[PDB]
């Protein structure tokens, strides 16, 4: 699809068998989701943005369906104020900016 | 142009007569730039992201040339770790996400 930017570019995702809403975020190198459990092992990590940093848990090889495009990648989980789909996954669904 | 997301979507901007680089950031409602002076008045404001909040100075009706497209809009200035062009301006250059 073509997503305009007059509203937040939110999409529905399915991950770990749950339905969630997430922001398509070209400004995020990574994909960061609020608290949730996920199949498998993880390594701790920190990430930053505008106001500082947070600790997240990093899970590799997670399956996620973003608008029905399945992708497998690293998903980070922790106290982010909002679910964000970052460039690690945006590249995998072929997402581009266009103007 | 069409901008892929394998690299950060950095673009050159011209603002306040200065040349800067900034990230086209669909995850940002607003445009936030590191410290710089700007013609005119402003009002203080706070903004958040991952990590927390920062104080910024909000300037209205600023002209900005983003990849050669002129737009006029609010620009926030303050301690962000990176220059970001948010949706407030992305709409004005007609920027869309496409997949
Ligand atoms: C208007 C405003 C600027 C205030 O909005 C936002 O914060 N939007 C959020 C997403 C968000 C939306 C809504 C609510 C909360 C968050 C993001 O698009 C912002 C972007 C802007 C940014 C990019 C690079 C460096 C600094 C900042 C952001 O925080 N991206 C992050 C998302 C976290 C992640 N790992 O993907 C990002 O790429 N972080 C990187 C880069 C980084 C290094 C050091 C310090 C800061 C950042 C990281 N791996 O930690
Ligand atoms: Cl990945
Ligand atoms: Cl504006």
């Amino acid at each position: 699809p073509q997503i305009t930017l007059w509203q937040r570019p939110l999409v529905t995702i399915k991950i770990g068998g749950q339905l969630k809403e997430a922001l398509l975020d070209t400004g995020a190198d990574d994909t960061v989701l609020e608290e949730m459990n996920l199949p498998g092992r993880w390594k701790p990590k920190m990430i930053g943005g505008i106001g500082g940093f947070i600790k997240v848990r990093q899970y590799d090889q997670i399956l996620i369906e973003i608008c029905g495009h399945k992708v497998i990648g690293t998903v980070l989980v922790g106290p982010t104020p909002t679910n964000v789909i970052g460039r690690n996954l945006l590249t995998q669904i072929g997402c581009t900016l266009n103007f």
